[PDB]
This record gives structure tokens, C-alpha cells and sequence, in this order.
């Protein structure tokens, strides 16, 4: 869509680059909220209304093609990220969910490059990713993410999306799901936007979950029909890794009997290992808290290869047919060289709770604890704090004490 007059001001994010032999240094990063976030409305003259709602084409009537859609919908800025629950302060970035007057955001950033135009590249294969994060906030239902997904550079800029990657378009994931603009097009075949992404870290103070899932297509594909659905292009699933899941519960979670107090914040570290030809063979997530690096758990489930890294044997073990069948870990790891985006949300499911997230075989949270209605009397204003994003070398981005 086209953007209008109100200008776009984004809040600045320190995060790091770390070798073994440099140490971490500072860079400089901005942040953007995703396209569809920003109030988009009709063109003057055309009525009252908006060019769709999520899950949809634009509307036929202002939305007949790419061409008439660019010039009849306009994407104003957003000049105060905090009416959405968007804030920074030096390394920090806070996600609020929930606005103390009760409005409700759930907000979706992506990181930007130091000159505002394009994405923040990762290039993770063969390096490690770690964050600090205060997840105390964030009750049964909730979810704080913080993930890749294989968008385009610059939102994929073009004459009909001059906004690009500075407003925010050209989010893609493994959900292949419709938008009513995609590039920031409008999306008039109503395609759904597909790609690689690696969910670093889904999670709430009761659960924590990693899951590759993989796409056979490299960046962006707009899928129609099957291509769309669960035996497509993408792998909707992903190859999930959660302790609950695999037998040990007394790993994550609220109070000092979990080796992971989420009572408290913690640092989280998450390793793409390679071989020497280049290609990824195992992801290994582990914690750092209060001064002792807290190694992952071990597989402690029948049937479930022993094994304390995500792996093809893993995967394929724990029934992630489509993620082998799309590329496997091989296949995540190339997308993880190719270059990928950081994206950062907070969110809530009023139809299924989480429930995957944090429920029955994924955690403690019981049948409905993870409605929107009970998570807020827990927890009336659920938020998410990341800090110090840093990246580089294995062994690099974390230290213990002793
Ligand atoms: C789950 O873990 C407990 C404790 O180690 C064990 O006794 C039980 O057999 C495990 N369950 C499966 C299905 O492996």
C-alpha cells in the first residue's frame, strides 16, 4: 500500500557482533512494525474502509489490481511506536501485549540495518545467536517470540511498494497464510505469503519451545491453493523441541525447583553447528542464569532417539515428516546462509489457547488456563523484555562465572 503523510519514526536498538578474539562490540539497529500494523485506509474520495482484513485479499472494489490497489490504499506511518506497545532504551527492547489503558497491540517488529532501508541480514549457519529476556510476565496462552523468517532485504521495495522494509512489508513464515497485501502489493489472488523461518525462541514462563521449519523454496513463495495447505510447499509444523515434550519436566519453568527459573531473567543461547563442508547438522539450544551455563536437557522419551541438539534423526523420529521432506536441517541451514530476517511479537490465541505451546503434552498450563480470559487475571498486562541481541562466534556471545 502507499504510504501516506504521517511519518514513521523508528526507535533505535543497540545489539552486538561477537568473535571469540574481539569480545561483543556494539552496533547500531532500528526497529519496524510489520506493515499491517500501520492504519491503512482508502484514498480520499473512495469511501469509508479499509484494503482488508488479515486472511484475506484486498477488497474487489478498490482492490480490482496491483496497480489501482498501490494508488487507492494508503499506509500512514506510525510516529510513536509506544501507542503500540513498542519501546527501546539502549540495548532493551519491551513488547507490552497489553497498553495500560487496556488497548491491545500484540505487537510484530522486524530488525532493521543501521540505514533504516533494509533488514538486519543474519547469516547463522556455523555461528550462535544469544539474547538476554525477562519472560515473568508472560502466563499460560501467551506467546513472546523471537524468530527468522526468509523475507526479502529491502521488503521487497518495487514501483508499486516504495515503503519496502522502512514500513515493514514483506513479511513471509511457514504458515503460508493470506494477507490482503504481500511486498507490500495488494495481494488480488489472495496467494498465501510462504518461507523458511526458524522460531529461535517461542515461549511464556511455563514453556519454551525452538522448531525449524523448513520451505522448498528459497525466500518468499506465493503459494495458491494446495501449495498453501499442510501437504505444500511449507512445513507448517516444524520440527518442535520443548523438555515437556520429550519427558523432562523439571527443566523450565516458575521457582526454583526448575533448572530455568523463569522467575527471574535469563540468557538464552542458540547454536547453528555446522560440518566442515559448511552444511548444518544440529541446532543446540542451552541457558545462562544467575553465572552457570545451564547445558540443554537429554531426550528422556521412548521411542525418542537420546540425543540433548535437534537433528534430522530427531525430527524424523518425532514425526516432522514435512520438515524432512522439505529440505530437513540441510535445508534450514541454507536459508540460514542465505541471509534471514529477526522478527519479535507477542501474542495471544483466542481459539486454541496456545495450547501447543504450553498444554498437555507441551507443559503444565491445564485446559483453558491459556484463554485470553483467564490469562488476563493472571497477568493483566502481559509484556515480553529482550536484551542485548548479540550474535557471532560459537563460544562468543555468553560467559560464566565461577
Ligand atoms: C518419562 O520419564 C519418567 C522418569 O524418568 C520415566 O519413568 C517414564 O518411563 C518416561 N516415559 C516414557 C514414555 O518414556
Amino acid at each position: 500500500q502507499k504510504p501516506g503523510e504521517t511519518k514513521e519514526v523508528h526507535p533505535q536498538l543497540t545489539t552486538f557482533r561477537c568473535t571469540k578474539r574481539g569480545g561483543c562490540k556494539p552496533a547500531t539497529n532500528f526497529i519496524v512494525l510489520d506493515s499491517l500494523w500501520h492504519w491503512i485506509h482508502r484514498a480520499e474520495g473512495l469511501g469509508p474502509g479499509g484494503c482488508g482484513d488479515w486472511g484475506n485479499p484486498p477488497p474487489k472494489d478498490v482492490c480490482p489490481d496491483v496497480e489501482s490497489c498501490a494508488k487507492n490504499c494508503i499506509m500512514e506511518g506510525i510516529p510513536d511506536y509506544s501507542q503500540y506497545g513498542v519501546t527501546t532504551n539502549g540495548t532493551s527492547l519491551r513488547l507490552q501485549h497489553i497498553l495500560p489503558d487496556g488497548r491491545v497491540p500484540s505487537p510484530r517488529v522486524y530488525l532493521l540495518d543501521k540505514t533504516k532501508r533494509r533488514y538486519e541480514m543474519l547469516h547463522l549457519t556455523g555461528f550462535e545467536f544469544t539474547f538476554d529476556v525477562d519472560a515473568t510476565k508472560l502466563p499460560c496462552g501467551m506467546n513472546s517470540a523471537l524468530y527468522l523468517s526468509e523475507m526479502h532485504p529491502t521488503g521487497a521495495k518495487s514501483k508499486y511498494n516504495p515503503g519496502g522494509a522502512y514500513y515493514g512489508t514483506g513479511y513471509c513464515d511457514a504458515q503460508c497464510f493470506v494477507t490482503p497485501f504481500i511486498n507490500g502489493l495488494g495481494n488480488i489472488e489472495g496467494k498465501g505469503s510462504c518461507c523458511n523461518e526458524m522460531d529461535i525462541w517461542e515461549a511464556n514462563s511455563r514453556a519454551s519451545h525452538v522448531a525449524p521449519h523448513t520451505c522448498n523454496k528459497k525466500g518468499l513463495y506465493l503459494c495458491e491453493g494446495e501449495e498453501c495447505a499442510f501437504e505444500g510447499v511449507c512445513d507448517k509444523n516444524g520440527c518442535g523441541w520443548n523438555n515437556y515434550r520429550v519427558n523432562v519436566t523439571d527443566y523450565y519453568g516458575r521457582g526454583e525447583e526448575f533448572k530455568v527459573n523463569t522467575l527471574k531473567p535469563f540468557t538464552v543461547v542458540t547454536q547453528f553447528l555446522a560440518n566442515r563442508r559448511g552444511k548444518l547438522e544440529k541446532i543446540h539450544r542451552f541457558y545462562v542464569q544467575d553465572g552457570k551455563v545451564i547445558e540443554s536437557f537429554y531426550t528422556n522419551k521412548e521411542g525418542v532417539p537420546y540425543t540433548n541438539m535437534i537433528d534430522d534423526e530427531f525430527c524424523e523420529a518425532t514425526g516432522s515428516r514435512k520438515y524432512m521432506e522439505l529440505g530437513a536441517t540441510q535445508g534450514m541451514g541454507e536459508a540460514l546462509t542465505r541471509g534471514m530476517v529477526l522478527a519479535m511479537s507477542i501474542w495471544w490465541d483466542q481459539g486454541g489457547n496456545m495450547e501447543w505451546l504450553d498444554h498437555g503434552e507441551a507443559g503444565p498450563c491445564a485446559k483453558g488456563e491459556g484463554a485470553p480470559s483467564n490469562i488476563v487475571q493472571v497477568e493483566p498486562f502481559p509484556e515480553v523484555t529482550y536484551t542485548n541481541l548479540r550474535w557471532g562466534e560459537i563460544g562468543s556471545t555468553y560467559q560464566e562465572l565461577q
